[PDB]
């Protein structure tokens, strides 16, 4: 039973918790304490392959945190489409991941969340441009409506598979 270790990173309030819960528990969480960091596991079938997702929802001493940075195989870098600052913060996250992994080639997906909202300040092109700049996928999601939620997580799994060959 093959296991994939994922880490969800990004600025506070982007929807890291909501996304993880939406994937795992299949519901939208209205309020989840921002200070809580925890791991969640689920057995899933991705592209005909049954596997175990092991995801850390970051809030940012914890040995669990340390282990996931060390052993985690792929990172969701999350911003919100209505939060310019959060998009601006993305590069910070990437540099942290690069350092921890000691590698330019770490499996990652840029996720633009809250795309159910009209109040959009980060346009598709901007995020695609950044994604292409890093050579990673960009995926637009809504935790509230489930739009692209499995896609974001499954894409990252596919990024990991590439790295493993
Ligand atoms: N409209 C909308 N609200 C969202 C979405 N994702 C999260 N939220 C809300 O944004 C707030 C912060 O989300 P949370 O998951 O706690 O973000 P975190 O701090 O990054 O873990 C909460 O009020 C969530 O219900 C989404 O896709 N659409
Ligand atoms: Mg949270």
């Amino acid at each position: 039973m093959t296991e994939y270790k994922l880490v969800v990173v990004g600025a506070d309030g982007v929807g890291k918790s909501a996304l993880t819960i939406q994937l795992i528990q299949n519901h939208f969480v209205d309020e989840y304490d921002p200070t809580i960091e925890d791991s969640y596991r689920k057995q899933v079938v991705i592209d005909g392959e049954t596997c175990l997702l092991d995801i850390l929802d970051t809030a940012r001493y914890s040995a669990m945190r340390d282990q996931y940075m060390r052993t985690g195989e792929g990172f969701l870098c999350v911003f919100a489409i209505n939060n310019t600052k959060s998009f601006e913060d993305i590069h910070h996250y990437r540099e942290q991941i690069k350092r921890v992994k000691d590698s330019e080639d770490v499996p990652m997906v840029l996720v633009g969340n809250k795309c159910d909202l009209p109040s959009r300040t980060v346009d598709t092109k901007q995020a695609q441009d950044l994604a292409r700049s890093y050579g990673i996928p960009f995926i637009e999601t809504s935790a509230k409506t489930r739009q692209g939620v499995d896609d974001a997580f499954y894409t990252l799994v596919r990024e990991i598979r590439k790295h493993k060959e």
